[PDB]
């Protein structure tokens, strides 16, 4: 599909069995969704943004269905604003900006 | 121009007769842009994403050339730590994700 940007790109995704709406942002080398439970052991971590830094825990070789298209990467979960799909699995789901 | 997300999407900018460098952020609805002497009248604002809120200043119709394609809108300015080109000016130069 080719998506336009007058609105968010919001898809929808499955992770760990449950269904959830995620921003794809080229914008984000890295995935960081909001509080959730995922299976596995984890790893404490820190990331930043503009606004500063949060402490995620880092969840390694995650499924994700991302629209239809199956994905496994590095997923981060902490108290992020919005759900965020990164670079790490556009790039596997064969994403591409253009104009 | 395509763009594939194994590199951050970076691109050149023109904007108040300076040259930058500023990411393709999809995830971002504004532009913002690290301290720099814009023109014209500003108003105040506070944005937020990861990490928690910066202070901004909110500069109206600003032309800036991104990738030799031209597009004037709200540019905001403040402590980010690298300028994003959100979508408020991205839907100007006809940009799509495709995947
Ligand atoms: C989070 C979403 C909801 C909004 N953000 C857009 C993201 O694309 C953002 C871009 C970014 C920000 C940076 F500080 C540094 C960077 F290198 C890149 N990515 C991000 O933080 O990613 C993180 C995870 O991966 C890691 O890699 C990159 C950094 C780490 S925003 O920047 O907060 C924003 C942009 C415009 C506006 C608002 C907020 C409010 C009003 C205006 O519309």
């Amino acid at each position: 599909p080719q998506i336009t940007l007058w609105k968010r790109p919001l898809v929808t995704i499955k992770i760990g069995g449950q269904l959830k709406e995620a921003l794809l942002d080229t914008g984000a080398d890295d995935t960081v969704l909001e509080e959730m439970n995922l299976p596995g052991r984890w790893k404490p971590k820190m990331i930043g943004g503009i606004g500063g830094f949060i402490k995620v825990r880092q969840y390694d070789q995650i499924l994700i269905e991302i629209c239809g298209h199956k994905a496994i990467g590095t997923v981060l979960v902490g108290p992020t604003p919005v759900n965020i799909i990164g670079r790490n699995l556009l790039t596997q789901i064969g994403c591409t900006l253009n104009f």
